[PDB]
């Protein structure tokens, strides 16, 4: 009743190694991985555990801090930006499916600002 994680390696995808997307696996991500509230970030909502029939009915577009950790390791981003979106689009998937105040929505926005903190420090 899941759908499928996001692929996370591609062999028809180019790929390289650039110092924003180095930055961006080996400060940034690893910042937010060990924070206290990755938990709920570091797999894809796993809507039958979590009891939630309608949440790949409203989300469209899933993706999670365990796929963009693949990603990155598997060097499936061409540059920084496609890395950006991705966490935006997480981050947009849990303020849309959830309201403001709530406790996962809360852990969204103190990952958020610290995610914006350390790509206000991207290398050039
Ligand atoms: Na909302």
């Amino acid at each position: 009743m899941n759908p499928p994680p996001p692929e996370t390696s591609n062999p028809n995808k180019p790929k390289r190694q650039t110092n924003q997307l180095q930055y961006l696996l080996r400060v940034v991500l690893k910042t937010l991985w060990k924070h206290q509230f990755a938990w709920p970030f570091q797999q894809p909502v796993d809507a039958v555990k979590l009891n939630l029939p309608d949440y790949y009915k409203i989300i469209k577009t899933p993706m999670d801090m365990g796929t963009i950790k693949k990603r990155l390791e598997n060097n499936y981003y061409w540059n920084a930006q496609e890395c950006i979106q991705d966490f935006n689009t997480m981050f947009t998937n849990c303020y849309i499916y959830n309201k403001p105040g709530d406790d996962i929505v809360l852990m969204a926005e103190a990952l958020e600002k610290l995610f914006l903190q350390k790509i206000n420090e991207l290398p050039t």
